[PDB]
Protein backbone atom coordinates (compact mmCIF):
# COMPACT_ATOMS: atom_id res chain seq x y z
CA UNK A 1 0.00 0.00 0.00
CA UNK A 2 2.94 2.28 0.36
CA UNK A 3 3.64 2.54 -3.20
CA UNK A 4 0.38 2.71 -4.46
CA UNK A 5 -0.40 5.43 -1.86
CA UNK A 6 2.65 7.33 -2.63
CA UNK A 7 1.47 6.96 -6.68
CA UNK A 8 -1.86 8.43 -5.92
CA UNK A 9 -0.66 11.17 -3.95
CA UNK A 10 1.51 12.32 -6.02
CA UNK A 11 -1.22 12.05 -8.98
CA UNK A 12 -3.34 14.63 -6.69
CA UNK A 13 -0.75 17.07 -6.36
CA UNK A 14 -0.35 16.87 -10.38
CA UNK A 15 -3.94 17.48 -10.72
CA UNK A 16 -4.31 20.32 -8.29
CA UNK A 17 -1.14 22.28 -10.51
CA UNK A 18 -2.83 21.54 -13.40
CA UNK A 19 -6.10 23.11 -11.65
CA UNK A 20 -4.27 26.13 -10.63
CA UNK A 21 -2.60 26.92 -13.68
CA UNK A 22 -5.14 26.23 -16.81
CA UNK A 23 -7.69 28.94 -17.52
CA UNK A 24 -10.36 26.96 -17.66
CA UNK A 25 -9.79 25.92 -13.96
CA UNK A 26 -7.91 28.24 -12.22
CA UNK A 27 -10.35 30.83 -11.09
CA UNK A 28 -12.91 28.42 -9.80
CA UNK A 29 -10.30 26.30 -7.74
CA UNK A 30 -8.57 29.81 -5.94
CA UNK A 31 -12.07 31.23 -5.44
CA UNK A 32 -13.97 28.26 -4.33
CA UNK A 33 -10.67 27.93 -1.58
CA UNK A 34 -10.97 31.35 -0.38
CA UNK A 35 -14.78 31.24 0.08
CA UNK A 36 -15.48 31.99 3.97
CA UNK A 37 -18.18 29.65 5.41
CA UNK A 38 -19.90 29.68 8.78
CA UNK A 39 -21.67 26.59 9.99
CA UNK A 40 -25.35 26.50 11.55
CA UNK A 41 -25.37 24.22 15.00
CA UNK A 42 -27.77 26.29 17.55
CA UNK A 43 -25.45 28.86 19.63
CA UNK A 44 -22.22 27.60 18.01
CA UNK A 45 -20.62 29.26 15.12
CA UNK A 46 -17.69 29.93 13.67
CA UNK A 47 -16.33 31.36 10.87
CA UNK A 48 -13.36 29.90 8.78
CA UNK A 49 -12.10 29.76 4.87
CA UNK A 50 -13.03 27.12 2.93
CA UNK A 51 -9.86 25.59 2.53
CA UNK A 52 -9.07 25.84 6.51
CA UNK A 53 -12.16 23.76 7.01
CA UNK A 54 -11.31 21.25 4.81
CA UNK A 55 -7.93 21.07 6.30
CA UNK A 56 -9.62 20.74 9.91
CA UNK A 57 -11.20 17.96 8.73
CA UNK A 58 -8.93 16.12 6.82
CA UNK A 59 -6.06 16.67 9.19
CA UNK A 60 -7.99 15.71 12.23
CA UNK A 61 -8.75 11.92 10.40
CA UNK A 62 -4.73 11.71 9.77
CA UNK A 63 -3.92 12.85 12.93
CA UNK A 64 -6.11 10.17 14.85
CA UNK A 65 -4.23 8.05 12.56
CA UNK A 66 -1.44 9.39 13.51
CA UNK A 67 -1.98 8.80 17.11
CA UNK A 68 -2.93 5.14 16.97
CA UNK A 69 0.36 4.82 15.41
CA UNK A 70 2.45 6.63 17.75
CA UNK A 71 1.06 5.02 20.95
CA UNK A 72 1.61 1.65 19.13
CA UNK A 73 5.17 2.67 19.06
CA UNK A 74 5.16 3.47 22.21
CA UNK A 75 3.74 0.01 23.46
CA UNK A 76 4.87 -2.32 21.03
CA UNK A 77 7.15 -0.96 18.64
CA UNK A 78 10.23 0.53 18.84
CA UNK A 79 9.54 3.26 20.72
CA UNK A 80 8.79 1.04 23.89
CA UNK A 81 11.93 0.90 25.61
CA UNK A 82 14.95 3.41 26.40
CA UNK A 83 17.40 0.80 24.32
CA UNK A 84 14.93 1.10 21.07
CA UNK A 85 13.68 4.70 21.26
CA UNK A 86 17.30 6.12 21.75
CA UNK A 87 18.73 5.84 17.58
CA UNK A 88 15.27 7.04 16.28
CA UNK A 89 14.81 10.07 19.19
CA UNK A 90 18.04 11.16 18.82
CA UNK A 91 17.94 11.27 14.95
CA UNK A 92 14.35 13.13 14.90
CA UNK A 93 15.69 15.55 17.67
CA UNK A 94 18.60 16.02 14.92
CA UNK A 95 16.53 16.19 12.28
CA UNK A 96 14.41 19.16 14.05
CA UNK A 97 17.51 21.20 15.30
CA UNK A 98 19.64 21.00 11.77
CA UNK A 99 16.54 22.05 9.37
CA UNK A 100 15.30 25.11 11.98
CA UNK A 101 18.77 26.59 12.24
CA UNK A 102 19.24 26.38 8.37
CA UNK A 103 15.67 27.59 8.20
CA UNK A 104 16.30 30.54 10.17
CA UNK A 105 19.84 31.36 9.33
CA UNK A 106 17.73 32.90 5.98
CA UNK A 107 14.53 34.17 8.16
CA UNK A 108 15.70 35.14 11.64
CA UNK A 109 15.39 38.78 11.22
CA UNK A 110 12.09 38.46 9.27
CA UNK A 111 9.37 39.08 11.84
CA UNK A 112 6.81 37.63 9.36
CA UNK A 113 9.03 34.77 7.78
CA UNK A 114 10.81 33.36 10.98
CA UNK A 115 7.01 31.98 12.06
CA UNK A 116 7.44 29.34 9.08
CA UNK A 117 10.88 27.85 10.99
CA UNK A 118 9.26 24.30 10.82
CA UNK A 119 7.98 23.91 7.86
CA UNK A 120 11.15 22.22 6.24
CA UNK A 121 11.24 19.86 10.00
CA UNK A 122 8.64 17.99 8.95
CA UNK A 123 8.09 14.65 6.70
CA UNK A 124 5.54 12.99 4.46
CA UNK A 125 5.20 10.10 5.94
CA UNK A 126 3.14 8.59 2.83
CA UNK A 127 5.60 10.17 0.17
CA UNK A 128 8.62 8.96 1.86
CA UNK A 129 7.94 5.26 2.48
CA UNK A 130 6.56 5.58 -0.76
CA UNK A 131 9.84 5.78 -2.64
CA UNK A 132 11.23 3.68 0.24
CA UNK A 133 8.67 0.74 -1.36
CA UNK A 134 10.19 1.44 -4.96
CA UNK A 135 13.14 -0.79 -3.94
CA UNK A 136 10.24 -4.01 -2.68
CA UNK A 137 12.21 -6.43 -0.67
CA UNK A 138 15.21 -4.79 -0.64
CA UNK A 139 14.27 -2.96 1.86
CA UNK A 140 15.05 -4.14 5.57
CA UNK A 141 11.52 -3.83 7.81
CA UNK A 142 13.50 -2.04 10.26
CA UNK A 143 15.13 0.53 7.86
CA UNK A 144 11.12 1.58 7.57
CA UNK A 145 10.21 1.49 10.72
CA UNK A 146 13.16 3.68 11.69
CA UNK A 147 11.72 5.98 9.23
CA UNK A 148 8.42 6.13 10.38
CA UNK A 149 9.07 6.43 14.04
CA UNK A 150 11.25 9.27 12.89
CA UNK A 151 9.12 11.16 10.78
CA UNK A 152 5.95 10.84 13.13
CA UNK A 153 8.19 12.06 16.36
CA UNK A 154 9.60 15.15 14.00
CA UNK A 155 6.06 16.01 12.83
CA UNK A 156 4.08 15.53 16.43
CA UNK A 157 7.19 17.68 17.70
CA UNK A 158 6.28 20.63 15.26
CA UNK A 159 2.81 20.62 16.01
CA UNK A 160 2.83 20.11 19.73
CA UNK A 161 5.61 22.86 19.94
CA UNK A 162 3.78 25.57 17.23
CA UNK A 163 0.56 24.27 19.59
CA UNK A 164 2.24 25.33 22.94
CA UNK A 165 2.85 28.64 20.85
CA UNK A 166 -0.40 29.57 19.47
CA UNK A 167 -1.92 28.60 23.06
CA UNK A 168 -3.19 32.24 23.19
CA UNK A 169 -5.58 31.50 20.47
CA UNK A 170 -7.69 29.40 23.00
CA UNK A 171 -10.30 31.04 25.13
CA UNK A 172 -10.22 30.27 28.82
CA UNK A 173 -14.11 27.84 28.21
CA UNK A 174 -12.57 25.88 25.05
CA UNK A 175 -9.56 24.93 27.10
CA UNK A 176 -11.74 24.04 30.36
CA UNK A 177 -13.82 21.94 28.10
CA UNK A 178 -11.09 20.49 26.16
CA UNK A 179 -9.50 19.59 29.53
CA UNK A 180 -12.52 17.83 30.63
CA UNK A 181 -12.94 15.74 27.41
CA UNK A 182 -9.07 14.35 27.89
CA UNK A 183 -9.57 13.55 31.36
CA UNK A 184 -13.14 11.59 30.18
CA UNK A 185 -10.70 9.63 27.55
CA UNK A 186 -8.58 8.92 29.95
CA UNK A 187 -10.91 7.92 32.51
CA UNK A 188 -12.63 5.84 30.00
CA UNK A 189 -9.27 4.67 28.89
CA UNK A 190 -7.72 3.61 32.40
CA UNK A 191 -11.29 1.40 33.44
CA UNK A 192 -11.75 -0.21 30.46
CA UNK A 193 -14.13 1.02 28.07
CA UNK A 194 -13.12 -0.75 24.61
CA UNK A 195 -16.09 0.44 22.03
CA UNK A 196 -14.27 2.68 19.88
CA UNK A 197 -17.17 4.68 19.18
CA UNK A 198 -17.59 6.19 22.36
CA UNK A 199 -14.27 7.65 21.58
CA UNK A 200 -14.80 9.00 18.60
CA UNK A 201 -17.46 10.96 20.16
CA UNK A 202 -15.62 12.68 23.30
CA UNK A 203 -13.16 13.19 20.73
CA UNK A 204 -15.96 15.52 18.18
CA UNK A 205 -16.65 17.10 21.34
CA UNK A 206 -12.98 17.62 21.94
CA UNK A 207 -12.42 18.83 18.60
CA UNK A 208 -15.30 21.24 18.53
CA UNK A 209 -14.39 22.90 21.64
CA UNK A 210 -11.07 23.77 20.32
CA UNK A 211 -12.02 24.25 16.82
CA UNK A 212 -10.91 27.84 16.37
CA UNK A 213 -6.97 26.75 16.79
CA UNK A 214 -6.42 24.70 13.65
CA UNK A 215 -3.16 23.61 15.13
CA UNK A 216 -5.09 22.45 18.77
CA UNK A 217 -8.08 20.88 15.98
CA UNK A 218 -5.48 18.81 14.83
CA UNK A 219 -3.24 17.92 17.84
CA UNK A 220 -6.88 16.69 19.25
CA UNK A 221 -6.68 13.84 16.68
CA UNK A 222 -3.57 12.46 18.34
CA UNK A 223 -4.84 12.98 22.16
CA UNK A 224 -8.07 10.51 20.60
CA UNK A 225 -5.60 7.86 18.93
CA UNK A 226 -3.77 7.94 21.68
CA UNK A 227 -6.56 7.00 24.33
CA UNK A 228 -8.26 4.62 22.24
CA UNK A 229 -7.13 0.94 24.11
CA UNK A 230 -4.23 -1.24 22.50
CA UNK A 231 -4.48 -4.08 25.17
CA UNK A 232 -4.57 -7.46 23.11
CA UNK A 233 -7.30 -8.85 25.07
CA UNK A 234 -8.75 -12.02 23.85
CA UNK A 235 -6.23 -11.37 20.56
CA UNK A 236 -8.68 -7.79 20.01
CA UNK A 237 -7.60 -4.65 20.87
CA UNK A 238 -10.47 -1.71 19.58
CA UNK A 239 -7.28 0.58 18.14
CA UNK A 240 -5.33 -2.47 15.66
CA UNK A 241 -8.75 -2.53 14.14
CA UNK A 242 -9.10 1.33 13.72
CA UNK A 243 -5.67 1.64 12.69
CA UNK A 244 -6.23 -1.25 9.60
CA UNK A 245 -9.44 0.29 8.69
CA UNK A 246 -8.92 3.73 8.70
CA UNK A 247 -5.30 3.24 6.82
CA UNK A 248 -6.69 2.66 3.32
CA UNK A 249 -8.72 5.64 4.10
CA UNK A 250 -6.30 7.87 4.90
CA UNK A 251 -3.56 6.70 1.76
CA UNK A 252 -6.58 6.15 -0.50
CA UNK A 253 -9.15 9.29 0.19
CA UNK A 254 -7.78 11.55 3.02
CA UNK A 255 -4.29 12.64 1.87
CA UNK A 256 -4.67 12.78 -1.77
CA UNK A 257 -7.95 14.93 -1.25
CA UNK A 258 -5.70 17.08 1.09
CA UNK A 259 -3.15 17.48 -1.52
CA UNK A 260 -5.56 18.21 -4.23
CA UNK A 261 -6.77 21.33 -2.40
CA UNK A 262 -3.08 22.57 -1.35
CA UNK A 263 -0.33 21.50 -3.56
CA UNK A 264 -1.47 23.87 -6.59
CA UNK A 265 0.37 27.02 -7.19
CA UNK A 266 0.45 29.48 -9.89
CA UNK A 267 3.38 29.62 -11.87
CA UNK A 268 3.09 32.70 -13.56
CA UNK A 269 5.64 35.19 -12.39
CA UNK A 270 7.79 32.63 -10.80
CA UNK A 271 11.37 33.63 -11.43
CA UNK A 272 14.90 32.23 -10.30
CA UNK A 273 15.50 35.23 -8.30
CA UNK A 274 12.46 34.46 -6.77
CA UNK A 275 13.72 30.68 -5.46
CA UNK A 276 16.52 32.12 -3.84
CA UNK A 277 14.44 34.61 -1.60
CA UNK A 278 15.11 34.13 1.78
CA UNK A 279 11.77 31.80 2.64
CA UNK A 280 11.36 29.76 -0.13
CA UNK A 281 15.33 29.14 -0.09
CA UNK A 282 15.36 29.09 3.38
CA UNK A 283 13.42 25.93 3.48
CA UNK A 284 14.84 23.70 -0.06
CA UNK A 285 18.25 24.72 2.38
CA UNK A 286 16.40 23.08 5.33
CA UNK A 287 15.10 19.96 3.35
CA UNK A 288 17.98 19.03 1.34
CA UNK A 289 20.51 19.88 3.50
CA UNK A 290 19.31 20.22 7.14
CA UNK A 291 17.40 16.92 7.22
CA UNK A 292 20.25 15.08 6.12
CA UNK A 293 22.92 16.70 7.68
CA UNK A 294 21.05 16.87 11.08
CA UNK A 295 19.81 13.26 10.64
CA UNK A 296 23.02 11.73 10.36
CA UNK A 297 25.35 14.04 12.27
CA UNK A 298 23.12 12.90 15.09
CA UNK A 299 22.74 9.50 14.75
CA UNK A 300 26.92 9.46 14.28
CA UNK A 301 27.28 10.62 17.04
CA UNK A 302 25.22 8.67 18.93
CA UNK A 303 27.10 5.82 17.90
CA UNK A 304 30.47 6.70 18.32
CA UNK A 305 29.90 7.86 21.76
CA UNK A 306 27.48 4.66 22.53
CA UNK A 307 24.03 6.40 23.78
CA UNK A 308 22.22 4.60 21.00
CA UNK A 309 22.52 1.35 18.32
CA UNK A 310 22.10 0.99 14.93
CA UNK A 311 18.39 -0.95 14.70
CA UNK A 312 19.48 -4.89 14.26
CA UNK A 313 19.30 -5.21 9.83
CA UNK A 314 20.18 -1.66 9.10
CA UNK A 315 23.61 0.06 8.09
CA UNK A 316 24.90 3.61 8.61
CA UNK A 317 24.39 3.96 4.95
CA UNK A 318 20.89 3.30 4.99
CA UNK A 319 20.35 5.97 8.21
CA UNK A 320 22.25 8.47 5.64
CA UNK A 321 19.70 7.89 2.79
CA UNK A 322 16.83 7.68 5.46
CA UNK A 323 18.24 11.05 6.36
CA UNK A 324 17.74 12.14 2.70
CA UNK A 325 14.34 10.55 2.49
CA UNK A 326 13.30 12.99 5.71
CA UNK A 327 13.66 15.89 3.54
CA UNK A 328 10.41 14.61 1.16
CA UNK A 329 8.40 17.59 3.44
CA UNK A 330 5.36 17.64 0.90
CA UNK A 331 1.56 17.53 2.52
CA UNK A 332 3.40 17.57 5.99
CA UNK A 333 5.20 20.76 5.34
CA UNK A 334 2.28 22.77 3.61
CA UNK A 335 0.17 21.55 6.23
CA UNK A 336 2.62 23.65 8.66
CA UNK A 337 2.85 26.77 5.93
CA UNK A 338 -0.94 27.11 6.29
CA UNK A 339 -0.67 27.23 9.88
CA UNK A 340 2.22 29.57 10.13
CA UNK A 341 1.04 31.96 7.09
CA UNK A 342 -2.34 30.77 6.15
CA UNK A 343 -3.64 33.73 7.74
CA UNK A 344 -1.59 36.15 6.78
CA UNK A 345 -0.89 36.97 3.28
CA UNK A 346 -1.61 35.25 -0.21
CA UNK A 347 1.90 35.79 -1.54
CA UNK A 348 3.85 33.81 1.61
CA UNK A 349 1.88 30.55 1.48
CA UNK A 350 2.43 29.79 -1.96
CA UNK A 351 6.26 30.72 -1.87
CA UNK A 352 6.58 28.52 0.79
CA UNK A 353 4.46 26.26 -1.46
CA UNK A 354 6.71 26.40 -4.04
CA UNK A 355 9.78 25.90 -1.76
CA UNK A 356 8.31 23.27 -0.58
CA UNK A 357 7.91 21.14 -4.20
CA UNK A 358 11.32 21.81 -5.03
CA UNK A 359 12.76 20.53 -1.89
CA UNK A 360 10.64 17.74 -1.85
CA UNK A 361 10.71 16.98 -5.19
CA UNK A 362 14.91 16.99 -5.24
CA UNK A 363 15.23 15.31 -1.69
CA UNK A 364 12.84 12.36 -3.54
CA UNK A 365 14.80 12.20 -6.53
CA UNK A 366 17.92 11.89 -4.67
CA UNK A 367 17.19 10.09 -1.93
CA UNK A 368 16.23 7.40 -4.26
CA UNK A 369 19.34 7.43 -6.20
CA UNK A 370 21.27 6.75 -2.99
CA UNK A 371 18.86 4.36 -2.00
CA UNK A 372 19.73 2.38 -5.71
CA UNK A 373 22.89 2.48 -4.67
CA UNK A 374 22.82 1.22 -1.19
CA UNK A 375 20.31 -1.50 -2.14
C1 LIG B 1 7.39 18.88 22.73
C2 LIG B 1 8.42 17.76 22.90
C3 LIG B 1 8.46 16.91 21.63
C4 LIG B 1 7.24 15.99 21.57
C5 LIG B 1 7.55 14.79 20.69
C6 LIG B 1 6.28 13.97 20.46
C7 LIG B 1 6.64 12.50 20.23
C8 LIG B 1 6.71 11.79 21.59
C9 LIG B 1 7.45 10.47 21.44
C10 LIG B 1 8.97 10.63 21.41
C11 LIG B 1 9.64 10.27 22.74
C12 LIG B 1 9.80 8.76 22.85
C13 LIG B 1 9.78 8.37 24.33
C14 LIG B 1 10.42 7.00 24.55
C15 LIG B 1 10.53 6.74 26.05
C16 LIG B 1 11.18 5.38 26.32
C17 LIG B 1 10.10 4.32 26.51
C18 LIG B 1 10.29 3.61 27.86
O1 LIG B 1 11.37 3.41 28.28
O2 LIG B 1 9.17 3.20 28.60
C19 LIG B 1 9.27 1.89 29.08
C20 LIG B 1 7.87 1.29 29.25
O3 LIG B 1 7.99 -0.08 29.57
C21 LIG B 1 7.08 1.44 27.96
O4 LIG B 1 6.17 0.37 27.82
C1 LIG C 1 7.20 26.97 23.82
C2 LIG C 1 8.49 26.34 23.30
C3 LIG C 1 8.75 25.03 24.05
C4 LIG C 1 9.76 24.18 23.29
C5 LIG C 1 10.12 22.95 24.11
C6 LIG C 1 10.79 21.92 23.21
C7 LIG C 1 11.93 21.23 23.97
C8 LIG C 1 12.43 20.03 23.17
C9 LIG C 1 13.93 20.17 22.92
C10 LIG C 1 14.54 19.01 22.12
C11 LIG C 1 14.08 18.96 20.67
C12 LIG C 1 14.64 20.16 19.91
C13 LIG C 1 13.55 21.23 19.80
C14 LIG C 1 14.03 22.37 18.91
C15 LIG C 1 12.83 23.17 18.42
C16 LIG C 1 13.29 24.21 17.40
C17 LIG C 1 13.54 25.55 18.09
C18 LIG C 1 12.21 26.25 18.35
O1 LIG C 1 11.25 25.60 18.62
O2 LIG C 1 12.11 27.65 18.28
C19 LIG C 1 12.03 28.18 16.98
C20 LIG C 1 11.53 29.61 17.09
O3 LIG C 1 10.14 29.62 17.29
C21 LIG C 1 11.81 30.41 15.82
O4 LIG C 1 11.07 31.60 15.86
Amino acid sequence: SDASGGIILIIAAILAMIMANSGATSGWYHDFLETPVQLRVGSLEINKNMLLWINDALMAVFFLLVGLEVKRELMQGSLASLRQAAFPVIAAIGGMIVPTLLYLAFNYADPITREGWAIPAATDIAFALGVLALLGSRVPLALKIFLMALAIIDDLGAIIIIALFYTNDLSMASLGVAAVAIAVLAVLNLCGARRTGVYILVGVVLWTAVLKSGVHATLAGVIVGFFIPLKEKHGRSPAKRLEHVLHPWVAYLILPLFAFANAGVSLGGVTLDGLTSILPLGIIAGMLIGKPLGISLFCWLALRLKLAHLPEGTTYQQIMVVGILCGIGFTMSIFIASLAFGSVDPELINWAKLGILVGSISSAVIGYSWLRVRL
